[PDB]
């Protein structure tokens, strides 16, 4: 048996806040490792209605490491499902290793600009369907 769990999002603006690369090499590697893919230089920010938190569901966890001479800390990485429309195209959840407290915004990435390809503005509403288990 598996239990099944769906959200709504509603899209907002969000980039300036976040601060990182994915051109370089190491980026598109751990990501490729981790979804099998390698993500566009974008995200997807959704503000939900009630509060998220990766560690309630099954991830996987990325271990701290070097290139070129320089230290970038751990991340935690979830697959998820994205519906809008009648089309549903494979997506993933990112959030850093270390987290304080839990919040209602979460950031996703894609292998393509989903803004661009359905024409979406600020402020419409897309589906994210998250897989998940019980132990009952």
């Amino acid at each position: 048996m598996v239990k099944l769990m769906i959200i709504e999002g509603e899209v907002v603006s969000g980039l300036g806040e976040g601060r990182y690369f994915l051109s370089l090499p190491p980026y598109k590697e751990i990501f490729k490792k981790i979804l099998g893919f390698e993500p566009y230089e974008g995200t997807l920010n959704l503000k939900l209605d009630r509060e998220f938190d990766i560690n309630k569901f099954k991830y996987i966890e990325t271990e701290d490491f070097e290139f070129n001479g320089k230290r970038f800390f751990g991340v935690k990485v979830l697959p998820i499902k994205i519906l809008i429309g009648n089309k549903k195209i494979d997506g993933a959840i990112v959030v850093p290793k270390k987290t304080y407290h839990s919040s209602e915004i979460i950031e996703i990435i894609a292998p393509m600009k989903l803004r661009e390809q359905f024409n979406l503005k600020d402020g419409d509403v897309i589906k994210i369907l998250i897989k998940g288990d019980k132990d009952e």
